[PDB]
């Protein structure tokens, strides 16, 4: 398997701190007691047979801008999922910190950095189906690393044809290629606008209205465009697209101007540098 | 659980033919005859709770449920009429207008109460469909069973917050409003339309089509193509429920299975020739 029963983890890891509480079970800081390498380990305690999808997931996931799996044990009745430590936090929290949504270039870096990681999971039949910026972590480099947490939403014949109703054949193609994969797509374009303006767009809303909403309206726009550069407005159109036949892949957008400069993760090492030296304040 | 460990199934039924495998099987003590579905358990313990809530006239019964000796039974009253697209099969003919609006009666009131217990059949087709000898329909579902009761949503695409809105009350229902629209061209045509195409392209052509029409529509009544019109409507919205068709023409004064009782005395009269 990719998880050990033969080793107990705190023989290698000590727990150093406490991150998060998903419903799944506790989320600690780890200290490697051989390396010093830090980790964020989520331990849960055959229901195991839910959980390991995600671990076989993470361990096809080797790319520079995706989560890395350390390590995967399960021992005395608890299942351990060894992530490595993402010292920025998520971009929804440095957000947050420093009150305010990032600048065009950071989301430029941002934005390349996601599609080169979307561009990876598609082509390996991935889709990731949570994109937001709660589930981009940062590192002190400056490159971003995509993770997935809660009910973690990565994965991989309803009737006789000649019978089926149009809706349930469209609700069937757009569960295989190429049609799942732009999903991600449309989120991406949503992300970005979170990123831009904080809040995503109808968030004055709830969460049911909210389905209405997306599913009725035309797409979402940035609210004052005029802080925005043409190619930022233009990489939103096209990727906020309500046709799923017609939305760009990762590989198309990777050639629109808004991003197919971009060569350097500058602007985002000076987002996470400032937002240390704010979480330092007191 | 609705099976039974402590009765071996042999001390009751008698297996006198074939239809896992699936038997003709004979009642010792009453006579009652069944056919048995005998299975080498998660998974098929779902279809036995569904039968065991559908009980009504026209959706099969189920007699009896035993696990014994690692065989999983699954007993359902038999019905000699056999399926409709059998039936037409065998006297080489679609069934007449009168036969289909007795069909298409007590369809819709079978899914009216599937419906209604927030059951979906997902499969209807007239290979679904068992017939009596009295004239009645059995609505079955056979091979892979059909029958049964996603990220944060500021984020989610269009196609995905249309998809999930499908999957619950009431645009789940309305698939089989559909499929009915089609099972009763089947009937009126042997075959559904786009038979010619293969299953693949089937898809396409469903989704992009305007809906199905009667082939020769001077053959039949305005209360059938209206009901067609209504029933094989594209958007599942605006897309009535078996409630509402139930008040149309087509059905509203039908009151007598005899057109289908007839049809099962001719298709038994016609299987015996030899
Ligand atoms: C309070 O401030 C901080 C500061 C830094 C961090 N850094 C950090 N770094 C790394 N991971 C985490 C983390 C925090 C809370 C919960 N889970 C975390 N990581 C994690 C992620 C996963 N899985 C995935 O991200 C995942 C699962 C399925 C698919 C995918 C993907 F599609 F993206 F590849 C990704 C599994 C186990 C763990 C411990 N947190 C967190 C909070
Ligand atoms: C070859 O000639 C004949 C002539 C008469 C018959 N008659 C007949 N009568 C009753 N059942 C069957 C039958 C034949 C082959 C396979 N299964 C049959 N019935 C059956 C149906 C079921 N389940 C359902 O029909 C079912 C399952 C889930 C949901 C639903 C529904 F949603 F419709 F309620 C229905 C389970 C077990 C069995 C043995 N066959 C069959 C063949
Ligand atoms: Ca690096
Ligand atoms: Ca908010
Ligand atoms: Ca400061
Ligand atoms: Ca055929
Ligand atoms: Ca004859």
């Amino acid at each position: 398997e990719h998880v050990r029963r033969d080793l107990d983890p705190n023989e290698v890891w000590e727990i150093v701190g406490e991150l998060g509480d998903g419903a799944f079970g506790k989320v600690y800081k780890a200290k490697n007691k051989e390396t010093g390498a830090l980790a964020a380990a989520k331990v849960i305690e055959e229901e195991l047979e839910d959980y390991i999808v995600e671990i076989e997931i993470l361990a096809t996931c080797d790319h520079p801008y995706i989560v890395k799996l350390l390590g995967a044990y399960y021992h005395d009745g608890k299942l351990w999922i060894m992530i490595e430590f993402c010292p920025g936090g998520a971009v929804d929290a440095i957000m947050l910190e420093l009150d305010r949504g990032l600048t065009e270039p950071q989301i430029q870096v941002v934005c390349r950095q996601m599609l080169e990681a979307l561009n990876f999971l598609h082509s390996k039949r991935i889709i990731h189906r949570d994109l937001k910026a709660g589930n981009v972590l940062m590192t002190l480099e400056g490159d971003i690393r995509l993770a997935d947490f809660g009910v973690s939403a990565k994965n991989l014949f309803i009737g006789t044809p000649y019978w089926m109703a149009p809706e349930v054949v469209m609700c069937e193609t757009m569960k295989d290629t190429p049609y799942d994969y732009k999903a991600d797509i449309w989120s991406l374009g949503i992300t970005l606008i979170e990123m831009a303006q904080i809040e995503p767009p109808h968030h004055e809303l709830n969460p049911m209205r909210v389905l209405l909403k997306i599913a009725k309206s035309d797409p979402p726009t940035l609210l004052t465009p005029s802080k925005w550069s043409v190619e930022f407005r233009d990489f939103l159109k096209i990727a906020l697209d309500k046709n799923p036949e017609t939305r760009p892949s990762a590989a198309q957008l990777l050639e629109h101007p808004f991003v197919s400069s971009i060569t350097s993760n500058k602007a985002l090492r000076e987002l996470v540098a400032e937002a240390k030296a704010e979480v330092m304040e007191e």
